[PDB]
C-alpha cells in the first residue's frame, strides 16, 4: 500500500486524469488548491504527474494536456510565485525529473510548449519571427542546459547509469540536437582534433621510446652526453608525463561521476580503459627504478593498449564510429558467452588426450596449445607417432576439430550476424551520445579559462513577463 | 465413417457453437440435461469442449463461452457436485486435457475466470485486494497445480512428449509464469548452484585422479602408504561414485518418465548424455578390475564427457542458456544432413584418387585423411610425387576443394545463418521451459524431507460457497 | 497485328468481361453461337478463355465467372456434344493448355467445381458424400490426370521446360496434392528405396572392383583361376552393364522430352549427371579393351561421379532433400558468376608475379598454383628469395591476399547467405516437383506389367447425366 | 532575411498552391501576368515551380496540378510564344532542371503529359495510335533526348555528380527505358561486345610480350632478325599504343565532364583506373629508353591492373554486372573502416612484441608480417625460442589472435552481410545507370561518322498545331 494522494489529492487526480478535482481546488472557500507547497518526500505535483508517463501515444496525450492544464492553473492562480523552478529532495526539476527517467514526451513538451494567450507568454518556449511558405525562423529561449548551475539538463542525461529506458533516444530532439550540432561544428570540432593529434604524437614518442630501449640489464641506465641518450630519456620522460596525467584524469573522472561499480564495466568503458594503460606504466616506472628488469613486461601492455586505445578518437567520425562502438558491444556482451563454451570444449578433449597418451606434448599446456591450434587452422592431426589406442586418440581429436572448428566456429558467425542486424540503428544513437559526452567534456575543461560558447543571444526575445520587467534568457535561432 | 453425435449431441452443438441446445437440454421434463454423468469412453462434456479447441480468437471465444454456460448451467442445476473434479479413462481433468493437448486458450481462460454472481462466486479463480491508479493487487486461488496428486498441471506440460503443438507456451501466462519465478527466486536457486558447483569439484576430481594414473601397466596398482597413493584412490572412489549415482538417477528418470523411444533422442537430450558418460565410467571400472590395460580408453570418453556435460548447467543463466541449446539444436537436426552430404563428396574424391594412384598414401584411410584436411586449412596439393596421370589428379583434388572448401562450408555457413535468424525467439522459451524442468526435478527429490515450499496459504480468502462451508485454496498474490 | 475481333468475337467479350454479348450470340435466330466449331488456328473459346488468364484476384474472379456462365450456356444450347473435351492444333484441352501456360487460378477452378442443379452437374468435380461439422468427406471424378492417353495433366506439368510461371506452385492444389502423396505412400515409396539400395549396392561393388585393378600395365589382363580373379572380373562386368543400363536410361529421357538445349542445363541435370557418368564408363571400357593403360583416367571419373550422383536420391527425404537442391542451385547459377572474378584476380596478380621475377616457380602454372594457395590457407609470403624488386613483389603478394581472401571469399559467404535467405521458401516446391517427377517415372516404368496403381474406383457415384447413362470415371475420396 | 517575393508573386503561388492569384494575375487590365520574362537569376517560374518539388504523393498533386493549369494558361493566352522553351541562367530547360535537381515526379509528368483539347494539343507529349483492349500502342514526340544541342535529358541525368537524391531511379519511367534498352538491343551492342573482345585480345598481347622479356639487364635490347624478336618488338609496340589510347581517352573524359575533385573517387571510377594503368605504362616506357632496369617494375603493375580492369566490361552482362559493382562499393566503402581497425591492432600488438624480445624478428618488419600472417592461417604461436618473459609474450599473441582472427574477421563477415542485404535493390540500379552512360559514350565516339540511330521518325501523327503547320518532332512507339 501507499501512494501520493495522502494530503495531496491534486496528484492522484493528475494521475487518474480526473480534472474536475483539480479546477475544484483552485479557490474554494472550504480550502484552495496549495499546489506549490512541497510533498513530505520533497517533491511536488509538477514532479508526480512526470513519475506517471510511459512514453506511449495514449499516456503521452494524457499526461501533456493534463500537465498543461495545470500549469496554466498555476500560473493564474499564483501569478506571484513559479512552479517549475521548485526542486524535490535531490534538486531536480520537473523537466531534469524527466530527463533523468527518460520520460521523452514529456521531454518534448517541456521544450516545445506555446502560449497564444496574454500575460501567461512568459509559459512558451519556441517562438517565430520569420514565417515563409517551405520553411520557419522559430526561436528557443530555454535555459538550465548549457549550465544550470546545479545540474544542466545534457549533465543529467549524459550522466545517466544506462538504466533510463531512454538514454541515448531523447538527445534526437531539435532543441538538444542543434544545440549539439552547432556546439561541435563552433568550436569543440577543433580541440577534439587537436587533442587527437596531440595522442597520435604521444604514442609515437613512446613507442620510439620504448622499442629503443637498451639492451643491457640492471635498470636503470647510466645516460651519456651523445644526443641518442638525450633523446631517448626524453622520450621517457613525456612518456611518463602521459601516463601520469592520464592517471589524475581518470581519478577525477572517477570521483566526480562515482559509477555503480556494475555500471563501472559497461559504462564509462573508455575511462577504464585509458586508467588501466596509465596503472601499466606508472607500475612500469615502479619497477624501472626498483633495479628490476621486469619492468618492461609492464611497459609493453601499456604500449599494446596505448595504440589500441586510439579506437577512442574515431567517435568524431561517424562514418568509423559505428564500426568501432560494435567491438565495444562484442568484447562486452559476447565475448564471455563463447569463452565460457569454447574453454570448455578446449579443456574436455584436451585433458582427455593428455591422459590417454603418456609414457614432449605430455604436459597439460603443451597440448591445450596444440588443441587451440585447430582454431587459426594449424592442426595436424598426426602430432604423436607410436601411442597406445591411436583409434580412440583419432576418435578424439576428429571429435574435437568437427566440434569446434567446423560447427562451433561457424555458430559464432551466425550469432554476430544476428545480433548486427538487432543493432542496425542502436549504434548511431550510441555514437552521437559519445559525442555529446565528449562536448559536454570539452566545454567543461575548456583548457585557457575561454566560455564564450553560449546561444544566439540574451536579447529581450519575449517581452511579456507577468511583471513589467524585461525578459533575458539567451535565445536559439532554428530555420525549421 | 462415424462420428461423436452418438448419445451427445451437446458435442455438435459445440461443434456448430449452437447454444439453443444446451438451455434446450437444461431442464426439460422430457428429458434434463444429464451434465454430471461420465461418456461411454469414459471421459465428460467438458473434456470435450476442450477437444474442439485450436487455440485461434473465433474459436476461443466459442469454446470459451460454451463452457463458461455449460459451468454456470451445472453449477444451478445441480450444486451438490462438482463438474471440473471428474476424471477421464485416463485420469485428466478439463484443466490437465487442455494443458496435457497444448489448449492455450482454454488454459488461459480456467485459471482467469471470474465470477460476479452469487451463490456461485466460488468458481471465480482471480480477486482483488487493492486498487490503485497505475497498478492492483490481485490474487489467484490456484490449486491442482503444484502437487494436483493425480496429475499436475506442471508435470503435464513439462513431461509432454514433444508433439503438443504448444509445448512450452503455455508456461507463459502469468498463474504460471509467476510461480515458477517465485519459486526458482526462493529456495531452488541456491540448491541448483550447489548442484553446480558440487559437479565442478566432481570434475575436478576426477581430472586430477585419472590424468595421476600410475604408467606401468596390467591393472589394479597396489597401493603404497605414501600420501600420493591415498589421494589417488580417494580420487577414483570419488570418480567412480558419481559414476554409479548418475547411473541410478539416469535409470530413475527413464522409468519414472519411460519415454517413446523417437522422443527420447529429441526430448531428454541431457539425461541421455549423462546415462552415456556414467555407462562408460562403469565400462572402466569392469575392464579395470578386469587386468585390462585399455581400461584407459573407456576412462578417457567419460572424462570427454563430463567436461562437456558442462554446459547443463548452462540453463541457470538465461544469456547463456539459449546459446548452450541453439548447439544442442545444431547437433541434433543440422549435423545429419551436412555429414551425410560432406561425407559423400570425401568418399567420393577419396576413393577416386586413392584408385588412380597405386604402385605411404596408398591406403584408403590415409587419403581419407588427407582430403579431411582440407577442411582444415592444411591440405598441400602435392602430397604425392612421379606418380601417373598427375594432369588428372590435380584436376580431381582442385575439384575438391573447389567443391567442399569454397562452396559447401559457406553453404554450411549460410544455412546455420538461416537457422540461427529463424530460432531467436523461440530459444527463450526452450530455455524456460527447461529451466521448468529443472525446477520441477528439485521439488521432488528435495534432499532433506524438506516441503515447506507451498504457496501464499489456506486462508478463508473467498467464503462466498452455495454451501455455508470454508475455502481453503493455497491462495497466491499478484501485485498487477 | 492480328486480334481476336476476327469471325469471333465471343473471345473479345472474354477480354472485356461483357456477358451480354455472349447471352445475345447464344440463340439467335439470326445466327446461334456456334461454340462447339473450332477456331481456324484449330483451338476452341474455351482455349481463348484459358489465355486471357493472369492469375490475378480481379482477373481470377472475371475469368472463372465468366468461364463457368459460358459453359453451363454450351451445355444448355448443345446438350448432345461435350466441350472440354475437343482438342486444340496441338492437342492440348483447357484443362491442358491452363495447365502447361500455368494458370493457376483456372487450374484451381477447374478441378473444383460444384453445381447443385439437375441435368447439368455432370459437369462438377467435387462431390459430398458425408457431411459432419468440423470435417466433411467429399469426392473428386477427375479423370485425365493419371493416364489420360493423350497428354496426361501431371505429364504436362511435370515435364514443362521451366517457362511456365507457376512451374512448381500448381501441384499444392488438394486434387493433385493427395494424388501424389497416396502414390507414394501406397506403392513408389518401396520401388524408389529399392532402387536406393540397388544403386548403392552397386557403386560398392564398383569402388571394390576399381580399387583393386591389377597394378601391371598394358590392358587386358589375363584371369587367374583363383577367387580373387572371378570376383574381381565379376565386379567390372557388374560394373560395365551398370554403366550401358544408365546409357539407355539416359537416352530413352532425352529422346521422349526432347527438351531445348537452353533448358537442358538448367532443368535434366540429374540425367545428364548420370548419363555423363555412363559416358566416362564406357570411354573407360573403349580405352580398356584398346591396349591403352589410361582407361584408369576415365574410370575414376565414373567413380568420382557415381558417389557424388547418390544425392540424387536425396529426393525422397525432404528435409535432405531440400538441402540436396540447394547445392544443386549454387553450382548451376552462382559458380560461373564467382568463378570469373576470381580467375581474373588470380590470373592477374600470378602473370605479374611471373614476369617480375626471373632468372622452381619460374612457370606461370606453379605460380598460378602458389597464389591459388592462398584461399585454402597455405600462402606463405616468402615462397622465392634473393630475387629483383622485392618490395614490388610483396605489396603485389598483400594486395593479392587482401583483395582475394580477406574481402572475395568473405563476400561470397554474404551473397550465399543473401540468395539462401531469397530461397528459403522456393526449394521446398522444388522438391515438391521433383518427387512428382519420381512418381511419374516409377508408374511409367513399372518393371513388371504391373498396373493396379488406379483411383479409388469407377462407382456410379453422380448417375445425374442429363442422358440416362451412368458415370464411371474413377473416383478419389478426400477427407477434408 | 531574404526571400524571391519581390517583383515575382507567382513563384509564391505555386509553392503556396493557390490557383485564384496565379489566375488573377493572367490577365488583369491593370496588369497581365508576364511569365515569359525571366527573373534576375535568369529563370522562369516554370523553373521554379520545380524548385519546390519534393516527389512526395501531396506535392506530387500539387506541382503536376498547378504545371499544368498554368502551361494551359500560357497556351491560351500568349500562342505566339511557347514557355518551355526559354532557358535559365545556366541553360537548363524545365524538363533538365526537374532531371537535374532530381524531380523524378515533375519529371515523370513532363515527359507524359496529356491533353484531350483542340487547339492546344500540340503540346501534349504522349500520343495514341491503336487502341485495343489489353494493349494500346502509344507514341512520344520527345525532343532534346538523342541531341538536344545545348544538354540532353540522358547528358543531365548520366553526369549528375552523384548528389542528385533520385541520381539513378529517373531512368526508369518508361519514355527513358524503354528507348535505352531499344539503343542496346539496336547497334550499341555489338560495338560493345567488340570493343571488349578487342580489350581482351589487348590484354593478351601484352601478357605474352611482357612475359618474354629478355632477361639480360640494361635496356633497351638489341633486336634480332629473327622471328621471335619480331614478335616481342610487335607486342610491345602493340601494348604502349594501348597505353596512350587510354590516357588520350582518359584525359578527355576528364575534360568534357571536369567533376568535383571529391566525386572524383566517388565516379567516375572506371575511368580513373584506367588512366592510372595508362599512368604506369608511360612511366615504364619512359624508364625503359632511360636505360634503367626498373621499368619492370612499373610494367607489371599496369599488367596486374589491366587484367583486373576487365571487370569493367562485366558491365553488359546484368546477371555478373550486379556482382561486379557490389565489390566496387565495399572496396570503397568499407575497406577504409575496416583497414584502420586492422592496421591498429597489428600496429600495436607488433609493437609491443618487438620490444618485449630482443637480444631475426628483431625488424618492426619481420614481425609486422607474422602478426599479418595470422590472419591468413599461418601463424604458429613459436616463432621465437629461449626469449625472455615468455609468459607475457604468450599472453600477448593470444590475445592478438583472439581479437583479430576470432572476433575482427568474424565482425567483418557480418558487417559484409548487413551492407549486402541493404543493396540487394540498389544494385539493379546502379548497373542500368551504367549502362546508360556507356551508351551515351558509345553514340557520342560513334568511331566511323555514322549516326543513323534516331526515334521512330518524323511522321505527322499529332497534326494540332495552331498554326496550319505539321509536326516534325522524331516520334517514338511503345506497344504498352
Ligand atoms: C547424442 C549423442 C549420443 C552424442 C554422444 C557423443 C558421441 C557426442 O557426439 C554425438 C555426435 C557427435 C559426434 C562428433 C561430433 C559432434 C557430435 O553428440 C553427442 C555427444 C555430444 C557432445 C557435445 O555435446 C553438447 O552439445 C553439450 C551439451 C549441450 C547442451 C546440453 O543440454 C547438454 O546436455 C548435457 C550437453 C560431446 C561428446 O559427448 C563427446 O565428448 C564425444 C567424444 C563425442 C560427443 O553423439
Ligand atoms: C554440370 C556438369 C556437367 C558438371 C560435371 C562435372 C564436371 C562436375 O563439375 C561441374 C562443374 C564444377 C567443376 C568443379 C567444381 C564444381 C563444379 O558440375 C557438374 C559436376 C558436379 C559435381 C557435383 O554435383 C552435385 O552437385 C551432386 C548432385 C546434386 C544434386 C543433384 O540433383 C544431382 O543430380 C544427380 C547431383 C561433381 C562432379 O561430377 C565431379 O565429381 C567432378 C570430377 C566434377 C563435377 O560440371
Amino acid at each position: 500500500p501507499g501512494f501520493y494522494f495522502g494530503e495531496l489529492p491534486l496528484s492522484l487526480a493528475a494521475c487518474t486524469n480526473q480534472l474536475a478535482i483539480v479546477k475544484f481546488l483552485l479557490q474554494n472557500s472550504w480550502q484552495p488548491a496549495d499546489i506549490s507547497a512541497r510533498d513530505s518526500v520533497g517533491n511536488t505535483v509538477l514532479h508526480a504527474l512526470v513519475e506517471v508517463a510511459d512514453n506511449t501515444v495514449d499516456n503521452t496525450k494524457f499526461v501533456t494536456s493534463m500537465y498543461n492544464e495545470i500549469l496554466i492553473l498555476g500560473a493564474k492562480l499564483h501569478p506571484t510565485l513559479k512552479l517549475e523552478e521548485i526542486t524535490n529532495r535531490k534538486g531536480l526539476t520537473p523537466l531534469a525529473l524527466a530527463a533523468s527517467s527518460g520520460k521523452i514526451g514529456v521531454l518534448a513538451y517541456i521544450l516545445q510548449r506555446e502560449i497564444h494567450e496574454p500575460e501567461c507568454r512568459h509559459l512558451s518556449r519556441k517562438f517565430t519571427e520569420w514565417a515563409y511558405g517551405p520553411v520557419h525562423s522559430s526561436l528557443y529561449d530555454l535555459s538550465c542546459i548549457d549550465t544550470c548551475e546545479k545540474n544542466s539538463v545534457l549533465e543529467v542525461i549524459a550522466y545517466s547509469s544506462s538504466e533510463t529506458p531512454n538514454r541515448h533516444d531523447m538527445l534526437l530532439v531539435e532543441p538538444l540536437n542543434r544545440l549539439l550540432q552547432d556546439k561541435w561544428d563552433r568550436f569543440v570540432k577543433r580541440i577534439f582534433y587537436f587533442n587527437f593529434f596531440v595522442y597520435c604524437l604521444y604514442m609515437i614518442i613512446f613507442t620510439a621510446a620504448a622499442y629503443y630501449r637498451p639492451v643491457e640489464g640492471l635498470p636503470p641506465y647510466k645516460l651519456k652526453n651523445t644526443v641518442g641518450d638525450y633523446f631517448r630519456v626524453t622520450g621517457e620522460i613525456l612518456s611518463v608525463s602521459g601516463g601520469v596525467y592520464f592517471f589524475f584524469r581518470g581519478i577525477q573522472y572517477f570521483l566526480q561521476r562515482r559509477p555503480s561499480l556494475k555500471s563501472l564495466f559497461v559504462d564509462s568503458y573508455s575511462e577504464i580503459l585509458f586508467f588501466v594503460q596509465s596503472l601499466f606504466m606508472l607500475v612500469s616506472v615502479v619497477l624501472y627504478f626498483s633495479q628490476r628488469k621486469e619492468y618492461v613486461a609492464s611497459m609493453v601492455f601499456s604500449l599494446a593498449m596505448g595504440w589500441t586505445n586510439m579506437l577512442y578518437y574515431t567517435r568524431g567520425f561517424q562514418q568509423m564510429g559505428i564500426y568501432a562502438v560494435m567491438i565495444e558491444k562484442m568484447i562486452l556482451r559476447d565475448l564471455c558467452r563463447f569463452m565460457f563454451v569454447y574453454l570448455v570444449f578446449l579443456f574436455g578433449f584436451s585433458t582427455a588426450v593428455v591422459t590417454l597418451i603418456e609414457d614432449s606434448y605430455n604436459s597439460l599446456y603443451s597440448t591445450c596449445l596444440e588443441l587451440f591450434k585447430f582454431t587459426i587452422g594449424m592442426g595436424d592431426l598426426e602430432f604423436t607417432e607410436n601411442y597406445d589406442f591411436k583409434a580412440v586418440f583419432i576418435i578424439l581429436l576428429l571429435a574435437y576439430v568437427i566440434l569446434t572448428y567446423i560447427l562451433l566456429l561457424n555458430m559464432l558467425i551466425a550469432l554476430m550476424g544476428e545480433t548486427v542486424n538487432k543493432i542496425a540503428q542502436e549504434s548511431k544513437n550510441i555514437w552521437k551520445l559519445q559525442r555529446a559526452i565528449t562536448i559536454l567534456d570539452t566545454e567543461k575543461s575548456f583548457l585557457k579559462c575561454m566560455r564564450k560558447a553560449f546561444r544566439s543571444g540574451k536579447l529581450l526575445q519575449v517581452g511579456f513577463t507577468p511583471d513589467g520587467k524585461d525578459d533575458y534568457r539567451w535565445c536559439f535561432r532554428v530555420d525549421e
